[PDB]
């Protein structure tokens, strides 16, 4: 047991944080002591305070924290089987989850590879695509193509398709694989961007295993939205040039953008698809890669005879059990109305920010609201300002944004957006 | 789902570790429960109890469903399932980091939490690369190892895995090209160390780090080597200014007779990975540790941070049960317990030496190996061990076990008796 000052002291000396230093942190982390529903209990000046988790703890807590259906599923599975190795064994929570995932994902995705994080599931997708083409006698098809502004994780193959500027690729000269980058995909649809994407793809087709993109919403690389018709063009280009299509739905999955999967906004099925952040409802680390029967059978008939990947905790019974409950909980309610109501609350609550002087754009897509500013947001100002108004907000670069839990009441959504407007206002003064 | 429905769902939709879809020689076995050292499997449609001789792939060091660990999980479930580690810290993370810093080899003072072993290896490599970039030497970007190793399934991890075990022939022109020394021998030979140093010397200017499994190489062949080899590496790396990374993801937490296998040699790496047994086999979690010198140099360099941060970084649920698992090991006389297990393994497997198809039998801590002159046929071995109440999963030519630390002498004699029989069926056909 540690007091908050003991925690801060341990943390300052021994704990790395995401994309952080040791010893050169401008602002200390805030101690978290509880989380229930949409609310975090944080320690501010020795005093516990309840604030709204407007970030859904980094896209994860779609049902809020400590939801009874998900707590219950965890403890139930813990009573019977915490974990067993997946090599040579199978179990009910894997079979239930996989049956769920093949049924609700874009059509044709019929096999499920479980792993422990989004980055790994992206590497697994790349491995599927590479082994698929080696199973076709075309080992030269080993590069990847994407469009700028994307983010696909932090392991070294995942990095190679992240936005070169956003992903600081200048720091990894002669280290990252050299992939093919198309220009930033625009917000509005423009058949000339698609024509130039195809023209660029056409000169790399024989060395391309796959096109890899986030569908409709690009997260960590800029919180940018783009017209779903672009994904329809990508599906057509990939079909005609025989390059596999891979959708990274690790951020967009499970209703977050107003459709169950963001690919549903275009009616597109990728050959391969990754899911992750909201898969467990924010309880535990879990991720999944799905492919079509065609990909699976080509890999399985190739010279390797198998997919050469196998995480230690593959298909962990506990993680799968809570994921089964989170997915069932979501499908058991009218999630699309819920998301629509969240979107309209974000849109209504954020409109006033458009007239703020340092604000260049406001945009909402499903349960995602973005205030885009004209200068980088100072976290040392923004974070305590939002805590002062009862909201946990985490700006990044010039963006003040929220992806709040689906269980947020309309009054709670208005409290979130109000704190976002006031952060935006402080930015410009 | 019934067992028959599980197997049907599984065969259609579920990938397994290093497996095919639709071409599996043998169906997986349905696991329905796991408690203590025992799994409950479905054979002939009926639940049977068998010993988890593999500790569920090195994980279940305290057995499944240990009441102390179940209760640590449920306790933390009541308070906080998860919050984001960007901008927040919490007591499970501080408690675990303080434990890990104090029990690991001297000098490892900072902890980077991730969700799997392969990710923790990529983090260590990223640590080493950013270290040398922060020292002005970006040319130091390659890794060196000895053959026979395994470090995970992500693409950078793959690049330092044994080329044959890791089937690098399938990956020509894909993997980063690393520096391999010959297989490290079992018995200590100073000429091996001189040849490693001479090879490293001509690469020292382009090498960021040596990466090895200390004492025991796992998935690459279950081979053991004299710890004096690790003393030699610490000296070579020190003198040639190349970082030393120990991969303790399978050897950690008492498995080889010392708390960490580095302690057999009395040396500290600069960077250290741990993972498989960290949570007592409950949940996915891993950690990468580095010295203060590495952390300060990364943080003072041009990037000013470590460019990594997974979504579920430092997950409260996984950290809580890991704190309980670690303190549970430390709160008993684990060194005697492992010594008793090693003796039980040696006494039980001795008779295998006489079998006509056995070329070696070796034990190291809670690890026992029978190496055969032929490959072990899983279609014969797995039912043969099942019929004797033991779950064994041979690999290539190896019949081996890594039993839970809670195994009684009668359970060990039962496991080893099963292992001897599998080897007897090998030299028969
Ligand atoms: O709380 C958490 C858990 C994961 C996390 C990542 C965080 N991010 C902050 C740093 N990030 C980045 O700057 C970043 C890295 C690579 C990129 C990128 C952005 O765009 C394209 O490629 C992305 C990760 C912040 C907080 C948290
Ligand atoms: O039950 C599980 C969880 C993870 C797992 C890996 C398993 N292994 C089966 C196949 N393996 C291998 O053949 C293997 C792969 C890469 C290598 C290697 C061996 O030596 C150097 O590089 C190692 C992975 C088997 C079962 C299970
Ligand atoms: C967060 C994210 C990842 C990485 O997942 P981790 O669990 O952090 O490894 C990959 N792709 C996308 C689109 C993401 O949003
Ligand atoms: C199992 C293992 C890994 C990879 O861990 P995962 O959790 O399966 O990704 C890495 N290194 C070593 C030595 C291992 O034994």
């Amino acid at each position: 047991g540690l007091t908050p000052e003991q925690i801060i002291a341990v943390d300052g000396a021994h704990l790395w944080h995401p994309y952080s230093s040791i010893g050169r942190e401008a602002v200390s982390p805030v101690v978290a002591v509880a989380a229930h529903g949409a609310w975090l209990t944080l320690i501010r000046d020795g005093q516990p305070i309840e604030v709204l988790d407007a970030m859904s703890s980094w896209w994860t807590a779609i049902h809020g924290h400590g939801h009874p259906a998900l707590d219950q599923a965890l403890t139930t599975q813990l009573r019977v089987m915490n974990h067993v190795m997946f090599g040579g064994l199978t179990h009910e929570p894997a079979a239930r989850l996989a049956k769920l995932l093949v049924d609700i994902t874009p059509a044709g995705l019929d096999t499920v590879f479980f792993s422990d994080s989004g980055s790994v599931s992206v590497e697994v997708a790349a491995k599927m695509a590479l082994q698929y083409w080696r199973g076709r006698g075309l080992p030269g098809k080993r590069r990847l193509m994407t469009w700028r502004g994307g983010y696909h994780g932090d392991t070294f193959l995942a990095m190679s398709i992240c936005d070169p500027h956003g992903g600081m690729h200048s720091l990894w000269t002669d280290v990252l694989a050299a992939q093919v980058f198309a220009p930033q995909v625009p917000r509005d649809y423009d058949p000339a961007y698609s024509a130039a994407f195809e023209a660029q793809l056409a000169q790399h087709a024989g060395e391309l295993a796959a096109v890899v993109v986030e569908p409709v919403v690009q997260g960590a690389g800029g919180m940018r939205f783009h017209d779903p018709r672009y994904l329809h063009d990508l599906r057509d280009i990939c079909r005609r040039y025989e390059v596999l299509l891979i959708f990274d739905e690790i951020a967009t999955g499970f209703g977050r953008t107003g459709a169950l999967f963001a690919a549903d906004h275009a009616g597109v099925s990728p050959d391969i698809m990754c899911v992750g952040k909201a898969l467990t409802g924010g309880y535990l680390s879990l991720a999944a890669t799905l492919c079509t029967a065609d990909v699976a059978h080509t890999i399985s008939a190739g010279a390797a005879g198998a997919l050469m990947h196998g995480p230690t905790f593959m298909a962990n019974p506990l993680a799968c059990a809570v994921s089964v409950a989170s997915v069932e909980l979501l499908l058991g309610q009218d999630w699309r109305t819920r998301i629509t109501e969240l979107a309209a609350g974000l849109t209504a609550g954020l409109d006033t920010a458009r007239a703020l002087p340092a604000v260049t754009d406001v945009r909402v897509c499903g349960a995602i609201g973005v205030i885009e500013c004209d200068r980088p947001v100072d976290l040392a100002v923004a974070t305590p300002a939002a805590l002062d108004r009862g909201v946990w907000l985490r700006p990044f670069r010039n963006l003040v944004y929220a992806m709040p839990p689906y269980i947020c009441t309309p009054a709670e959504i208005t409290q979130i957006t109000s704190a976002m407007v006031e952060v935006a206002r402080l930015v410009g003064s």
